[PDB]
């Protein structure tokens, strides 16, 4: 596995390489159709892609489809998704916004007052990516923010659909579930077809196509974030259970075949010792191809050291095991979420901690934060001068305007302050 | 002027005709040679779009070419300009976002914790539409939100800067300013050069080169939102001066040609009387052309109608002028910013408000706030499980997982469970 040390003098060279790292002419017509003809485009590319006619299965899923999933469910997974989405709905909850309203030292009336985007749709991967707790997670937080519409597309190939992700969905709060995907649904959702009202937003990883058409009709659609490679960072002392930490680096792995499994110690014999666990594990196939290909292995003398790499690989999902973990914390900056300790492993973020585990990828902790109930919402400024206010503060505007060329926007000032002065000439 | 009316047989398709509404190739070959290349890319271009020769200005702009800046400026300009500055950072920093850490029922501890982006860039239009508010505007929330690092990019066209540009810069704490603009600049700040540094986000509002840089960037970096045609809406009875809504809808049209202002109204005759007003004013140029060619007036029976209507706008200025106003603002959900009454015409909002004037156009705020401190920091999530928690957690994730297929993440789950199993037996 790929090792390197601070201390060598090529070490800065080597970690800045290690660190770094088409169909947009197809998917630009694909949208285009989707857009200028609505819902025969979206059934001809379904054909093409998914191997599936709806004009036979109908683009929407009926309530008795999703009924029929529940009862296919196993008890126990069903129970396990309803303690998940419970888990997620209350964390979600306390980070509802507050409006704040108030009144400053010259009267001016200011405020901040949020509202839930009204409908969203959520894009979930068909086939063997379709994963129920993607459903939970996309969708929980949408609810909790009060979305009146929340609409999920998931592509049926050769149609097939994971009947758990019609049970997550239900879970979840989603209202609208079509048989959809591709550049091709995330037209429809944008643009809206005779069969598919518009939403406001779409959120959800996608593939290469997916993440085209997103570039694409943002702008026309907020959009959460355009998909990269998966990558955990341990960072963990010698006193772990090396067998512990190499399970929680295969985990990552058999995630996806680009995802990145980062090892950063202080010492090399407990690297050694969590390689050879890795070994062992990996026999009792994406993780295998995952973890030779783009693990790693990092060596400080310290972990003052760690920090400042911790925060160039600003990496989605961040294990801290050291002794005064907590320490560490705060210093680490760049991380999309923080697990601490030895009986946090990232999974159980991914289910049931309650936190969002879509979160930034490729390095984009840097900017980004991991799904709220903030994404699902926006803040609408708010404004109130009297005769006092605006005479107060409306020079400085005029000054400001005149001095950019903006005269209509200097004149609107002064029409209201040159009436006005005539009740204030004794200051 | 174009004026629809609610209760025409034909409204609904008109009123929906109203609402609706390449450099590609040059650009994604404009982007990749800066990132290839760096410098010489840069200066290369420049010559091309900016006719100015970096290698004798120089990329970077000293800090004695902005005191001379400040030295050119009318006094009560800077003093405007510091004004302007005190409000929009006094405002921003009550919104700053506060750090969440509990422990729930199960013991589990759950934290949201937030930090600044630690680089910013700011693009800033050169020529003509390089404003000095528009820097304020957008520099000081980072300041505010604890961004290290503040970059500003504005091109200087035949060599030519706008002083007071310099002079905003400085007052909102701007670190570097560099002579560079377009889709070249875009690419600079995204991958670096070896004069300019990357940063982690860029935002700032160009033309369609820098519009088509950015959703190619955008991943790499964050970015704040592509800008589209602006638009003011105001709402008001007959009891407003009909000059004064004029004023108004004059000061939108002249920033921009494809600016739109219109004006829902329940009073015909008033709906005249502003439109004389209009006409009067408009003599005693872009502001001409932007209200003959996409202002309107909306007329509706009352106040009831209109606030469907304004959702569908979703304006990025709404200016409301009615009685009872403030029993209006909480219906009308989609607004960047609300100004209400006749002493806040939206012009305060653009400088001395104090509320950022940066807002989502083009019907974006069916999805998107305004610029804030919110959009110069993240929030990464924490979370602290002991053996209690893994042990009630745990058997439910490892449910999920093996329904997903994804057995090394059960395995991670399982491998610390099977360990710790052997001290519950009792229960
Ligand atoms: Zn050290
Ligand atoms: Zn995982
Ligand atoms: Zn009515
Ligand atoms: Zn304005």
């Amino acid at each position: 596995v790929t090792t390197l040390r601070q201390t060598d003098p090529d070490f800065e060279q080597k970690f800045a390489a290690f660190l770094s790292g088409d169909v947009d002419r197809a998917v630009r017509e694909i949208v285009d159709r989707v857009r200028r003809e609505g819902d025969s485009a979206l059934l001809d590319y379904s054909r093409r892609f998914d191997r599936i006619d709806l004009e036979k299965t109908g683009i929407a899923v009926t309530e008795a489809e999703i009924d029929a999933a529940f009862d296919a469910a196993p008890a126990s997974t069903v129970e396990a998704l309803k303690l998940a989405r419970d888990r997620i709905e209350k964390h979600h909850a306390r980070q509802l916004p507050k409006d704040d309203r108030y009144t400053d030292a010259l009267g001016v009336e200011l405020g901040s007052r949020w509202t839930a985007i009204e409908a969203v749709g959520l894009y979930v991967p068909g086939g063997t990516a379709s994963y129920p707790s993607s459903v939970l997670m996309n969708a929980m937080p949408a609810k909790v923010a009060g979305v009146d519409r929340i609409v999920m597309v998931v592509p049926a190939p050769d149609g097939n659909l994971n009947p758990l992700v019609l049970v997550a969905a239900r879970l979840a709060g989603v209202s609208e579930i079509y048989r959809v995907g591709g550049a091709q649904a995330i037209a429809a959702l944008a643009y809206g077809t005779e069969t598919i009202r518009p939403v406001a937003k779409i959120v959800g990883p996608g593939n290469a196509y997916v993440a085209a058409a997103k570039r694409i009709v943002f702008g026309t659609v907020g959009i959460d974030m355009i998909a990269g490679p998966s990558e955990v960072l341990i960072v963990a002392d010698k006193d772990n259970n090396p067998d512990w930490i190499a399970a929680d680096l295969l985990a990552q792995a058999e995630h996806d075949t680009a995802a990145q499994s980062i090892l950063m110690t202080n010492d090399e014999a407990f690297a050694h010792a969590v390689e050879e666990a890795v070994e062992r594990q990996l026999h009792t196939e994406t993780a295998s191809a995952s973890w030779r290909d783009f693990g790693a292995v990092i060596l400080v003398k310290d972990f003052e050291d760690a920090i400042p790499l911790a925060n160039r690989i600003a990496a989605e999902h961040l294990e801290i095991a050291v002794a005064d973990a907590e320490a560490f914390v705060p210093r680490i900056r760049n991380a999309g979420s923080i697990f601490i300790g030895g009986y946090t492993p990232e999974v159980i973020g991914d289910y049931v901690g309650g936190s969002n585990h879509v979160l930034p990828t490729a390095r984009s902790a840097r900017f980004s934060s991991g799904l709220s109930v903030l994404d699902y919402m926006k803040r609408t400024s708010l404004l109130k001068l009297g005769s006092e206010q605006l005479r107060a503060l409306g020079p400085a505007a005029i000054e400001i305007a005149r001095a950019e060329g903006l005269d209509a926007h200097a004149q609107s000032v002064a029409i209201r302050l040159n009436l006005l002065e005539h009740h204030h000439h004794h200051h």
